């Protein structure tokens, strides 16, 4: 487990719904739940459903930067954690680092969740 029970609150609905679209696994789904290491594309591809809806990426498939990322950020965590917040700075960097680099929308999830978690 990589998450809080925010994330899974916000988020959970959200994949549930993407299971209909996307051809997961039920172990895929804990795997998204609990942001853990998206290893199996499926996974990647899950995600990258779950984060459009939650409203992280534009139309153009980029991932929010800046003011954009905001609404996101409330809805998964709210603003009362000090911690939390201030990694929006690194959420923001590495959405600028992998945007425009990946033409495979899974790929551009795999590697942009992979930068977060590497951010200190
Ligand atoms: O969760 S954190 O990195 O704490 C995070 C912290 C603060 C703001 C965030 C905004 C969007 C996405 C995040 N994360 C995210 C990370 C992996 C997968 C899906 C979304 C944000």
């Amino acid at each position: 487990n990589s998450s809080t029970q925010s994330y899974k609150d916000a988020m959970g609905p959200l994949v549930r719904e993407c299971m209909g679209s996307v051809s997961a696994t039920e172990d895929d789904f804990k795997t998204v739940l609990n942001r853990n290491p998206l290893e199996s594309r499926t996974a990647q591809c899950l995600l990258a459903c779950a984060l459009d809806k939650v409203g992280l990426i534009s139309p153009e498939g980029a991932i929010y930067t800046g003011d954009d990322l905001m609404p996101v950020m409330n809805r998964l965590y709210g603003f009362n954690d000090f911690k939390t917040v201030m990694k929006a700075k690194a959420v923001n960097d590495c959405a600028n680092q992998v945007n425009g680099a990946y033409p495979d929308r899974c790929d551009l999830i795999k590697n942009f969740t992979d930068c977060v978690r590497n951010s200190y």
